[PDB]
This record gives C-alpha cells, structure tokens and sequence, in this order.
C-alpha cells in the first residue's frame, strides 16, 4: 500500500529545483499530508546548509498559521519532510482569480501572517526570504506559512533596500520590510516595486516610495509606512506594529499579542491507548513525543488530532 512509511503519495503538488512536494494520505488516519522529498545527493554544502536549517526550524515552529512538521525520514540518499497540508494553495492564485481584498479580508489574512512571523522572531528565528510563494491557504481560508528551506522570479520584488547597497542582511528587520510587501499586494493585488529590469527594480525600491492606490484607506498607509522604511535601524518590531489601528480595527476588544504557544498535551490517554492497541509501547510513545523526535510514532500521534 504505501510508498514511504505510511504514506501512500498521490500528486506532486510542487517542485523545487532540488525538492519535490508531493500530495500524500497518511493510512493510519487516512489524512491528506504534504511530503518534502529532497534528493540530498544532488546537492552542494550551501544547500545541505540550508536544509539542515530548515528541518531545525520546523521542528521547532508551533503556530496555527505556519505550516505544521509531523514526521522527518533521513536515509542517506534522500531526506522527507512531512508536513501540514494547505488545500487552499498560494495566496498569489487567490488574488489573480478574485482580484485585491477587501480590507476587512486582507486585515484577518495579515493579522495571521504577522502572528506567524513574529511567534518566528521571538524563537530568534528570521525567515530571510519572504516572497509570495510563502503563503498558502487551508480549507477555511487560513493563512498557512510554508517553506524555510529557500526552494530568481520571485525574490527581486520582497527584497529590502540593503541587498541593493551592500549593508548586512540579516536580522528580523529584513523579514518587517517583506511584510510591507506583502500588505501591499493583499490590498492593491499588485506589487510596490517593479521594472522591466533589475536596475529599474532597484532604484525603485532604494527611493522606497510606492504609490499609493487611490481606493485605499488612510489607516492602511499608515502602516504601510511602519514596514516600509528605507533604514533597516529605524524598522520597528512586529511587537510594535501589532499595536498599530489598521491591525485591530474590527477586534476592538481583541488587540494582536504575541502568540502564546499552548503547553503540550504528549500524554492524551484517548490516543495513547489507539496506538497500545495498534501496536506501540507507551514508553516509546512518550519518549518520542518528549524528546520530539518526529519519527513514525510521533506523526501518528499527531495525526490523531
Ligand atoms: C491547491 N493547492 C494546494 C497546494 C499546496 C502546495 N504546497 C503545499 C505545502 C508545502 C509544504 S513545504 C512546501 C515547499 O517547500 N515547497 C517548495 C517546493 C515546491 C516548489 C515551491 C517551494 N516553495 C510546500 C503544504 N501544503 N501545500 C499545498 C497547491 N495548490
């Protein structure tokens, strides 16, 4: 029945130069799951890097607006990434289909992106690389951050005015300009900065004024400018700017915090005992979710959910 542990895979639902994602049911739960397939022969030390990188923070990010990590398989030749399915798919497919949102829409979609890379921020984890291949959607409309393994169309647009004046580009302030961005294209449905070519783009974006669409809200460009600010030292935090009115306008009695991760439930006696009478140890359910080792017992465990 299955093709790799439990998981019968169904459709490639993305390719990557070096990965491959692929559609895939778990059988167990019979659960749709997103499969990271990466061929780890193909690929040089700066992309190793980058992958080790990114198994550590999936299995690190807990957030309901950041795509979950069930299991990790590691053979010599080829590494798998089960994560969280988005059946919703990218962002960018629902503004060419529907046109930009509705303000009220595009508040509730970034009230969750915001969430979701400042829970980042606070484990001092940057993205680096936010482009619009980033957000995805699930069934209800949620936003679903995905992909921290860098896998040129997309990049140029996101990237802040340091890359093009040689500064250092790092630090969560790099991720607060790609948010302004971001904002940007969930109102207009178009970006603030393009060219026909490279140096168009840059200068654009080293002037880092964008023009703002006569359709849009006072209260919206106001934050705009919070992210887009052109000194990488004056960017405020996204602690600051989850105060900001345009954020909470409609949750007037629900102001945006950070996210508070909830404690661990690794001892459910209702699953726990599935999976005694499916043929586990409860030592080594325990075991593998305390030392969250992400392996074949932990990914049926959260499966159950
Ligand atoms: C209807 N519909 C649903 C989907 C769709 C597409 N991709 C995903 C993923 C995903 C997890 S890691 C990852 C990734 O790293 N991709 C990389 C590899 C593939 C190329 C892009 C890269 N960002 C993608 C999860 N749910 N999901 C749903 C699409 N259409």
């Amino acid at each position: 029945q299955p093709h790799i542990g439990n998981y019968r895979l169904l459709k490639t639902i993305g390719k990557g130069n070096f990965a491959k994602v692929k559609l895939a049911r778990h059988i167990l739960t019979g659960k749709e799951v997103a499969v990271k397939i990466i061929d780890k022969t193909q690929l040089n030390s700066s992309s190793l890097q980058k992958l080790f990188r990114e198994v550590r923070i999936m299995k690190v990010l807990n957030h309901p607006n950041i795509v979950k990590l069930f299991e990790v398989i590691e053979t010599e030749k080829t590494l798998y990434l089960v994560m969280e399915y988005a059946s919703g798919g990218e962002v960018f497919d629902y503004l060419v289909a529907h046109g930009r949102m509705k303000e009220k829409e595009a508040r509730a979609k970034f009230r969750q992106i915001v969430s979701a890379v400042q829970y980042c921020h606070q484990k001092f984890i940057v993205h680096r690389d936010l482009k619009a291949e980033n957000l995805l959607l699930d069934a209800d409309m949620n936003i679903k951050i995905a992909d921290f393994g860098f896998s040129f169309c997309g990049s140029p647009p996101y990237a802040a005015p340091e890359l093009f004046q040689g500064k250092k580009y790092d630090g969560p302030e790099v991720d607060v300009w790609s948010l302004g961005v971001i904002l940007y294209t969930l109102v207009s449905g178009s970006l603030p900065f393009d060219g026909q070519n490279l140096k168009e783009l840059r200068e654009r974006v080293l002037r880092g004024k964008y023009r703002i669409p006569f359709y849009m809200s006072t209260d919206c460009e106001n934050l705009l400018k919070k992210f887009l600010i052109l000194n990488p030292s004056k960017r405020g935090t996204l602690e600051q700017i989850m105060k900001d009115r345009w954020m909470n306008v409609g949750h007037e009695d629900d102001e945006l915090k950070p996210y508070v991760e909830p404690l661990p439930d690794y001892k459910d006696p209702r699953r726990t005992e599935l999976m005694v009478s499916m043929g586990y140890t409860r030592e080594e359910i325990q075991d593998s979710l305390v030392g969250q080792r992400y392996n074949e017992v932990m990914a049926t465990y959260l499966l159950l959910g």
